[PDB]
């Protein structure tokens, strides 16, 4: 299809960035529809490595236009930081980045609150990235946040600015008894760049509508994973955005009947960063491997990630909320050399019931345990293999199993970090 | 199609309730995906009148199952209130209402904050309905709200309850210097009904998924209108939810590729309740008519509604975000007896530019003016007319004009409040 969507089918870090860059060979626009600079994506091309956080994975192709939709919570500081360090690598970011004047702004106070809150909860911290994404979003729904559009008028703006920090300060000090953020500084830094931001501004909803009257290729790029959806995720250990497929229409402005193909990224094993429910979590040696070998460390916080076995019940969930058309299996290579592999196929509830449908909220996952299925692994290696043919029988056997259990095809197999080290059995666009 | 969606294409009150009830003759489930008991719907059947607010318009047919999705912000008080007064009219609400354990709860403190905030803003009040929808939503995105699922465990719950009111109280008193809500009371009332609420609980995302493997008919029922979308609406004068078509997938759990037909309700003239931008607003006599004749008064607040001419530029917007498959024109009859009608066809900007695309934020609509087009009306009357044939040439002429200007068909024409007083040129289901 024409409107393709890429998103994490799990707890994020399945491999989205990679895929979005490999697929943009043939697309015209790439749209980020939610999240902030909490997303941590890693693209590798001939060894050269790039980790974007707020800027879309399409920034390096000069045929694609990267748009930052209204779903995203834009931090003026982060953009600048990112933009500059890329322009220094020969990438003309400004010649190709556009954004929504409706994006809410993340400013220091958000960070202050985000971090102050985490402390308030102590024994129950969510383990957020500390980027102030939560508060940035709250203010949005509380109808008091500042958007990209309000940087235009600067007199009008400082009044507003003065109004929200006042209230935020009041709580920062009196309530958490933390330090206050100075209005004068926040005001300056923002003002320092208002014009740069304001020049990238575009009417996204409408352009995307244009793109379509033409059948232009548009790739939607997800942030975080499915079990982090604020509504459908393991609340309260989630992100503040609808990371699931509906986030696209709300976050970009494109009508829902225009989503043509939704591809879900699947990591082959499981990771979770931050706190929260995780049934198939590996605390033993096998954990250490998957983590060692799969170089599992946060892409934004450098925090080590929890690893565990692939959970087929959670994934059956994401197929469902997401109306996935197809999967893209990543990191199979990270499994070479194990004696055998295992996958969660059903859940044993705290009262004895064997279920195949996930709970849906932190506390309700509390006592559940995984009923795995055991498979012979492979000592042969698969890293860098570019064709179904080079993959050993135990692998293909593992691959078709997943399809069986989910009923969803495996269109792309990923065997390493470099763009080129992939295997496309079916391209989402011409499907 | 099988999954039909009904939503307001304007600022709400276009007529959704009616239509949802008329259409549910042939559907199995009806899902509410956002909003609260701020929505005010009015269904009339053989004169008998019913105004639902939180409970779906499908409550009166005994072949439909009404589901309250996770998008909705459920007030235990409102449900009870509503449920009881309907059961008294012979409708077995409990035999047919189901809901999501993921719905966040609206409790007195929300109302307190909502109303305290409105006061804080004074000269700039949003004119919300005072139902505490905003705060109920904030807490949700702030990851501290209480959901239907947490009423299950009652020990666990009171801790949590104790935790959020503490903080909310702190601001209520210290900050706004308003009165504090008593934890003991809130706790009791909720506890009074936890079991009733908890018995209606269902796994919505999954059932809807079942409904579909079968091709069951499912009607999605919108709340508020399109220019109230928190992202895409005239911020900050909007509701806190994505009232636009993406609200469906995020609010119910159904995958976006399953939306088959999106029908938009169109009122024939314009109303807005609450404060905010409104270009074609009629302050003159013609305003009084449309308001008098069209019995324009809030369905939830009894507040008089602003009326003005139909705005084709705003509507061209909703076609776009909504990927509307078709329209349902309501209240044409309310136009009988005018010398001539007019419709906004383009916007004249504050700097002289004639545009046909809406601004998108309160302040940015500030100076714009409507470039209307003028049409002969009709002295003949259309109220209660059940067939295209009975509609006079000036009407049909008005009708085809709208289609021209929007490029979207007019599938249902509504000529009055009673269910039966409609004209279906194309049923959304078998389309
Ligand atoms: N070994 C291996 N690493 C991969 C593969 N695909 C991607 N990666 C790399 O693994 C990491 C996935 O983490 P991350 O970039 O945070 O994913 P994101 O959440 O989608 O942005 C990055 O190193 C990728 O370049 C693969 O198939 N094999
Ligand atoms: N005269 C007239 N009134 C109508 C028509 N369709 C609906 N109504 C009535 O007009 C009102 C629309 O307001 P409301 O119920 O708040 O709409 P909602 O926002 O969709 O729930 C209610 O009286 C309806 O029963 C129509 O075609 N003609
Ligand atoms: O509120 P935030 O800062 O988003 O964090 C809340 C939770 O979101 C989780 N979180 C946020 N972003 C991510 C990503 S980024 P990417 O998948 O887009 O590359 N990955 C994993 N956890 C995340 C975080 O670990 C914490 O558990
Ligand atoms: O935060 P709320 O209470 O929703 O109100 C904010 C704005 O939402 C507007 N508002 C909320 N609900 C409605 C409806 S209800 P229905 O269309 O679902 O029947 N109609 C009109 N304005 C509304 C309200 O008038 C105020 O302008
Ligand atoms: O790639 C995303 N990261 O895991 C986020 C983080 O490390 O905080
Ligand atoms: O029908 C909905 N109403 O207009 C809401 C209200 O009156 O507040
Ligand atoms: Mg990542
Ligand atoms: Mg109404």
């Amino acid at each position: 299809g024409n409107n393709v969507v890429v998103l994490g089918t799990q707890w994020g870090d399945e491999g989205k960035g990679k895929i979005v860059d490999l697929l943009t060979e043939r697309a015209k626009y790439v749209v980020r529809y939610q999240g902030g600079h909490n997303a941590g994506h890693t693209l590798v091309i001939n060894g050269e490595k790039t980790v974007l956080h707020l800027i879309p994975s399409g920034i390096l192709r000069e045929n694609v236009t990267s748009i930052i939709g209204n779903g995203v919570v834009l931090s003026p500081a982060a953009l600048m930081k990112e933009m500059k360090e890329l322009e220094d690598r020969g990438i003309p970011v400004r010649e190709r980045l556009l954004l929504s004047e409706a994006c809410p702004l993340i400013l220091d106070y958000h960070v202050a609150l985000d971090n102050a809150r985490e402390k308030a909860r102590g024994a129950k911290a969510i383990g957020t990235t500390g980027r102030g994404i939560g508060p940035a979003y709250e203010d949005k729904v509380a109808r008091r946040g500042l958007r990209v559009g309000d940087l235009f008028d600067k007199e009008t703006f400082a009044e507003k600015l003065k109004e929200v920090m006042e209230y935020h300060n009041f709580q920062l000090v009196n309530y958490y008894k933390a330090e206050a953020v100075d209005y004068q500084k926040v005001l300056d830094d923002t003002m320092a760049v208002a014009d740069i931001l304001t020049s990238m501004v575009v009417d996204v909803s409408d352009l995307l509508d244009q793109a379509r009257q033409r059948g232009d290729f548009v790739m939607f790029e997800g942030a975080q994973g499915t079990l982090l959806d604020i509504d459908h995720g393991t609340y309260p250990y989630v992100t503040s955005s609808n990371t699931t497929a509906g986030g696209v229409a709300t976050g970009s402005g494109l009508g829902p009947r225009y989503v043509d193909y939704v591809l879900g990224i699947l990591k082959a094993y499981s990771t979770r960063v931050g706190a929260g429910p995780f049934p198939t979590e590996l605390f033993d040696e096998t954990g250490e491997f998957l983590c060692k070998q799969g170089n599992e460390f946060g892409a934004t916080t450098g925090r080590r990630r929890r690893t565990g076995w692939l959970d087929t019940v959670a994934v059956r969930r994401a197929v469902q909320l997401n109306s996935l058309s197809g999967f893209c299996l990543t990191k199979l290579d990270v499994l070479d050399g194990l004696k055998e592999v295992k996958l969660c196929v059903a859940y044993r509830m705290p009262d004895g019931r064997e279920v195949t449908t996930t709970p849906l909220a932190a506390d309700d996952w509390k006592g559940v345990e995984p009923i795995y299925e055991t498979m012979p692994g492979w000592s042969e290696s698969t890293f860098g293999v570019k064709d179904r043919s080079g993959l050993p029988q135990a692998a293909l056997n593992y691959i078709k199993r997943i399809e069986e259990l989910t009923g969803v095809p495996i269109d792309i197999i990923s065997t390493g970090p470099d763009r080129t080290e992939t295997m496309i059995l079916r391209d989402p666009f011409d499907a």
